[PDB]
């Protein structure tokens, strides 16, 4: 059958779920326990870490702007997320999505990650580039997976620390 429901209206969804696309929640995902995660992420929000996806990752930005930042071919560089825009980005391509404006609107789509697949997320220093730290997860769900892993690196002066220059990071906010 229809495991995932019939088809409904999108920007009305996205109009009755306004109140989860902003702090502190920020996103919500369309369909559970399906293969393909599907998830508009609001704003506004602003972070410091990078995503290391072993996966590929599609965006369709809907209402608003945003940017991507990442590394590519060993450089600083961002890609703009323009009201409108698609994008696909290829798998462990870093990358540290951007959302200044309130009431903005991005589809993201991923798969599910298969046991043994581990995401990445790490933090690179300010002051000389270099990776501050990282850490890998098997990815089962973003709202009890995530969450703990940012606040401890916020929580640590020791994994903020730059192995290369010494500078302690900031955590939250850059
Ligand atoms: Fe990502
Ligand atoms: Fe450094």
């Amino acid at each position: 059958m229809l495991t995932y429901g019939a088809p409904f209206n999108f920007p009305r969804w996205i109009d009755e779920h306004a109140h989860l696309l902003k702090p502190p929640v920020g996103n919500r995902q369309v369909w559970q326990d399906s293969d393909f995660i599907v998830t508009v992420v609001g704003g506004p929000n602003h972070r410091t870490d990078y995503h290391d996806d072993p996966l590929e990752e599609f965006f369709y930005q809907l209402r608003g702007n945003a940017y991507l930042n990442l590394w590519v071919d060993g450089r600083r560089e961002r890609a703009d997320l323009k009201e409108g825009d698609i994008f696909l980005l290829p798998p462990h391509v870093r990358h540290s999505p951007q959302r200044p404006e309130a009431g903005s609107a991005c589809l993201v789509i991923e798969r599910q990650r298969p046991a043994g697949m581990l995401d990445g997320f790490e933090w690179y220093c300010d002051a000389c580039g270099h990776l501050v730290h990282r850490v890998e997860v098997q990815l089962k769900s973003i709202v009890t997976d995530l969450p703990p892993l940012f606040e401890s690196f916020y929580a640590s002066e020791d994994k903020r620390r730059c192995p290369h220059c010494g500078q302690v990071h900031p955590g939250r906010a850059a």
